[PDB]
This record gives structure tokens, sequence and C-alpha cells, in this order.
């Protein structure tokens, strides 16, 4: 399964701590944006009703039988495509997220889960971006792989 509309909604649910807000909006509004860009998907930014993709940050168990881990471990989670919880992205927040490298990069991280979100699954190159393993890469230099490019387009393209 797949969104089956291409205009796709989503909103930050709660903010965490850890970030200034605008860098939180900014990461993520950058995260969607790498994946329409090489897609016909367009994401837009609620801030009252329900959206398809919920961004939520919470530790431990919150709510959907999925519970935390504290720091390390598990990072985040995204269900796929369907109504209701599908979609939607979830974040450690017992993880220390970060604009940059020095914790955990919000913004790579929500690239991988936002893959999740749309229905991708993982990728054996460690240059995809759905690689299953985070590591820190040079944003400046951050792009899709031709593994995930060739993914998301079969599954929108
Ligand atoms: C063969 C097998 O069962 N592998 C499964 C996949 O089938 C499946 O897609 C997925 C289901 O949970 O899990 C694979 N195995 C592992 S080890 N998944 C990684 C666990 N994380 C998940 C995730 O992938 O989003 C999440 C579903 C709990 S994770 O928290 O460790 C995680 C890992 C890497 C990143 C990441 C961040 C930035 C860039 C690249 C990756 C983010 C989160
Ligand atoms: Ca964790
Ligand atoms: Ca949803
Ligand atoms: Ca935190
Ligand atoms: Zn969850
Ligand atoms: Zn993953």
């Amino acid at each position: 399964p797949v969104w089956r509309k291409h205009y796709i909604t989503y909103r930050i649910n709660n903010y965490t701590p850890d970030m200034n807000r605008e860098d939180v909006d900014y990461a993520i509004r950058k995260a969607f944006q790498v994946w329409s860009n090489v897609t016909p998907l367009k994401f837009s930014k609620i801030n009252t009703g329900m959206a398809d993709i919920l961004v939520v940050f919470a530790r431990g168990a919150h709510g959907d039988d999925h519970a935390f881990d504290g720091k390390g471990g598990i990072l985040a989670h995204a269900f796929g495509p369907g109504s209701g919880i599908g979609g939607d992205a979830h974040f450690d927040e017992d993880e220390f997220w970060t604009t940059h490298s020095g914790g955990t990069n919000l913004f790579l991280t929500a690239v991988h889960q936002i893959g999740h979100s749309l229905g991708l699954g993982h990728s054996s190159d460690p240059k995809a971006v759905m690689f299953p393993t985070y590591k820190y890469v040079d944003i400046n230099t951050f792009r899709l792989s031709a593994d995930d490019i060739r993914g998301i387009q079969s599954l929108y393209g």
C-alpha cells in the first residue's frame, strides 16, 4: 500500500525540548522535500485537524504498542501508508536530537522515517537513506542514492 493521493499533509504533534522549534520545523520540512523532489508528492504542513502524517516525539511507551527503549537502540519508527496511525512518524525523545552531528540528527532520521511513512522498506546500500543503520553523513552533500530513488518511484512515479 501507498498513499492514494499526491497531496499529503503532516503535523507536528509536539516539539522536542532538545532543539529550537524553528530548527525542528526546518529539519522536518526539508526531509519531506527530499522525497517531493523526486516524486509527484506534495507535502503540506497543517496546524489544525487530522494530518495524514503525524510527527510525534515521545519516550518509552506511548500508546501504539511499540514502546521506545531509552537512549540508544531504536531511534524512531514510522507506520506504512494507512488511515489513523498509518504514516505517523515517531521519534524517541530519549535521544538527543540535533541540527547537525553530536547526538542524533533529526533531519537524517526524519528522511528515513518519512520513507517508511511513504511505504519504503530498507536498502542494502550503505549510501542509501533507507539503509537500516544510522550514521551521520555530511548534510551538505546529502542526496538520495539511486536505490532510494527507484524504490520511491516504483511506488509513486
Ligand atoms: C529482514 C528484517 O526483518 N529487517 C527489518 C525490515 O524488514 C523492516 O523494514 C524493519 C521493521 O522494523 O526493521 C528491519 N530491521 C531493523 S534492525 N530495523 C531498524 C530498527 N529501526 C527502525 C527503523 O528502521 O525506522 C524502526 C522500525 C524501529 S531504528 O530505530 O533502529 C532506525 C535505524 C536507522 C535509522 C536511520 C536514520 C537515518 C538514516 C538512516 C537510518 C533510523 C531508525
Ligand atoms: Ca532509543
Ligand atoms: Ca496517519
Ligand atoms: Ca531528547
Ligand atoms: Zn510509536
Ligand atoms: Zn528503517
